[PDB]
């Protein structure tokens, strides 16, 4: 559940934290 979605709201902000921070390792 919401936790899991929360999870994934942690996370998938955490995702948004993959994508944005690698971007950065791409251009570099």
């Amino acid at each position: 559940g919401p936790t899991a979605r929360i999870f994934a709201s942690i996370l998938a902000p955490g995702v948004a934290a993959a994508q944005a921070l690698r971007e950065i390792e791409r251009l570099a």
